[PDB]
């Protein structure tokens, strides 16, 4: 069967591990980022403050929201009235336990599924529109710049910063031979540069394996560097991940 590389952070992997181990697939997990929380500085603590000016927060990554949610809860007794966002059901979870509608998409693989959403279009229809989006100190510029040129104003609020661990020497091609993996699995453009900078010297190897990537983007960014069997999930879910390892080989 499958056996498969996990790349993705410490805290979402292991709970893929468990939804891919509870469906038989085995797996193996090296994260390729590791999520370090920002310390807050006074400009993004007056963010905070000021949250009610902002008719939706868009929420990027399970990370973000996490740690969104840590500094709501410290800044807001009770949340303001507000559209919360997510790109997919995951993420969007993590909302709905604190106890907050989010608006999502259903397929929602990206940026733009949530950007074409009607429900989200429909958020924006207020005068001077802006909008908070959580997330990481760096990331994808797509959805600020689109928003941005139907005229709505877009902040960051950079929650954590992305490293990679540090691994001993050969880490990633020992698990790959060790394990036999014959998949590898990555869930950002991030991870998948993270995985061909770790690959190194051994990449024209670890290309050669099937690599499930969440997005058509991330496809894209994947044959670009070389990696010859690269397969879209629908998403980056675990559900997306089993409807792809069924399709494939
Ligand atoms: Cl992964
Ligand atoms: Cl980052």
């Amino acid at each position: 069967g499958w056996r498969l590389l996990l790349t993705r952070p410490d805290e979402e992997c292991a709970a893929l591990a468990a939804s891919l181990g509870e469906a038989g697939v085995h797996s193996s997990s090296l994260p390729l980022l590791a999520i370090d929380p920002l310390e807050e500085t006074p400009e993004q603590r007056t963010l905070m403050l000021d949250l009610d000016r902002y008719c939706a927060v868009v929420v990027v990554s399970k990370p973000a929201a996490r740690l969104g949610l840590e500094r709501l809860d410290r800044y807001w007794p009770q949340p303001p009235q507000q559209t919360w966002c997510s790109v997919g059901a995951a993420t969007a979870a993590i909302l709905e336990a604190y106890g907050l509608d989010v608006t999502y998409p259903e397929q929602g693989d990206d940026s733009e599924a949530l950007l074409a959403l009607p429900a989200f279009q429909d958020s924006l229809r207020v005068h001077d529109p802006k909008v908070l989006i959580m997330r990481g100190e760096g990331g994808r510029e797509f959805l600020a710049e689109r928003l941005r040129g139907q005229g709505v104003q877009v902040d960051y609020l950079p929650l954590y910063r992305r490293r990679a661990p540090d691994y001993p020497a050969g880490e990633l091609l020992a698990r790959v031979r060790a394990e036999r993996l014959n998949g590898l699995v990555v869930s950002s453009g991030q991870g998948l540069q993270n995985l061909y900078q770790l690959a190194a010297a051994d990449w024209p190897e670890i290309g050669r394996l099937p690599l499930f990537v969440p997005s058509p983007r991330v496809a894209e960014m994947a044959r670009e560097l070389g990696a010859q069997r690269v397969i879209d999930c629908r998403g980056a879910s675990a559900p997306a991940l089993l409807a792809a390892l069924t399709s494939a080989a």
